[PDB]
């Protein structure tokens, strides 16, 4: 289906973002990363397969680690996006979020981790609760402006000042975010998705790339 979606949940939207207050009327919002709500066109391709293996090392081992949450599965769970970030937008206190939207078929209460990772050793792990809403035929689960941590406003900032984009690539192939969405009363498994990084070097902008996880 070409989305990030598992039976149970989906993603709809996910966006990180930096937001600053030109005047009292007026407010200037730059995405770093951004996945937006797609339908699913007969026409795409399915999602190219990356052995999770290969990626096990590049996030925690032992527990909320890759290896232990695909063999407790559900395997058609397991995503991994590679984003292009803008890091072209200043002052203090704009404000940092990340803004993401789910849908599910079921009622549930979803806990959302989400680890910060240098070199596979976790620097910071933020655990979000959100309620389900009902539109449309489904259920969706909506994180309004969820504060950045400041671990990534300073990396955000100090990858910016680094002078030349081949060295910001450089410094991401060791920075990951590993994202995992459980039922909160299970803490059965809805929605992981692994995150790696790369910067723009075309002014195109922020892009991104979907594959499904997998263990053959
Ligand atoms: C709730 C909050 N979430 C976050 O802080 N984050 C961080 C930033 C982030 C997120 C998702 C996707 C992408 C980015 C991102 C990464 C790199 C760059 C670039 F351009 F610098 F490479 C740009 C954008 C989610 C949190 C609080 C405490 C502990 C952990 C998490």
């Amino acid at each position: 289906d070409r989305t990030i979606a598992s039976s149970r949940l989906r993603l709809l939207e996910y966006s990180a973002f930096m937001e600053v207050q030109r005047d009292p009327d007026t407010y200037s919002k730059h995405l770093f990363v951004h996945i937006g709500q797609t339908n699913p066109a007969f026409s795409d391709p399915p999602l190219e397969a990356v052995d999770v293996r290969q990626i096990y090392d590049k996030f925690p081992e032992k527990k909320g680690g890759l290896k232990e949450l695909y063999e407790k599965g559900p395997p058609n769970a397991f995503f991994l996006v590679k984003f292009w970030a803008d890091l072209n937008s200043e002052g203090p206190g704009a404000f940092y979020g990340v803004s993401s939207q789910y849908s599910s078929a079921d009622s549930m209460t979803i806990s959302v981790s989400t680890k910060v990772c240098s070199f596979g050793k976790q620097v910071v792990e933020k655990v979000e609760t959100e309620y389900a809403r009902l539109e449309n035929g489904r259920f969706v689960y909506r994180i309004h402006r969820s504060p950045m941590c400041e671990y990534m406003i300073n990396f955000i900032h100090k990858l910016k000042h680094l002078p030349e984009k081949y060295m910001m690539n450089s410094v991401l192939e060791n920075f990951t975010i590993l994202q995992v969405v459980t039922s909160r009363d299970s803490q059965e498994t809805l929605l992981v998705i692994a995150f790696v990084f790369e910067v723009s070097t075309s002014e195109h902008g922020a892009q991104h790339h979907v594959y499904k996880l997998v263990k053959d």
